């Protein structure tokens, strides 16, 4: 279909970057965003598995990966798969720090993708929702911030300030 190819992304079925952006400015609009949240998470040093492991391999570890974030995420919320090592959640959370903290706790959990036991790293940069591209920039900034960090950190912008 052209809708799907317009709004999901092909592997991992979770919506892409664009319904990200409808969903953003939809959000954006109303009232109160009761503290809800904009989250990145990045799966590190997924080339050097491609090479590692191979790149099936990867593919199915990238759906695991999806399927661990949809899962910790919930329904009230929403995930989506916006490039090619990087994930995006809108969350509404009164506290999204511990709501990052256990998520991540777990996606540092193992990964059983074909009888390969696979551990990977992440990061996390979060932005307390308040256009669509600003937010997103946003977010993209406290990831960068995240990994200057180091492995499997975590940065909350709020109006920004680092938090």
């Amino acid at each position: 279909k052209l809708e799907f190819l317009a709004f999901y992304d092909e592997l991992t079925g979770l919506p892409n970057k664009n319904s990200l952006i409808r969903w953003l400015n939809l959000k954006v609009s109303q009232m109160d965003c009761i503290d809800t949240y904009l989250i990145f998470l990045e799966v590190r040093d997924l080339e050097k598995l491609n090479v590692t492991y191979g790149y099936d391999l990867v593919d199915e570890l990238i759906i695991h990966i999806s399927k661990r974030i949809k899962d910790i995420a919930g329904e009230g919320n929403k995930a989506f798969k916006i490039g090619f090592d990087r994930f995006a959640i809108i969350c509404k959370s009164e506290n999204i720090s511990d709501f990052i903290e256990r998520m991540l706790s777990q996606l540092l959990l193992p990964y059983n993708v074909n009888g390969n036991l696979i551990r990977v790293n992440f990061n996390i940069g979060a932005a307390q929702i308040e256009a669509a591209a600003n937010l997103m920039r946003r977010c993209d900034l406290a990831l960068i911030k995240a990994k200057e960090e180091g492995l499997n950190e975590y940065v909350i912008f709020k109006p920004i300030e680092i938090q």
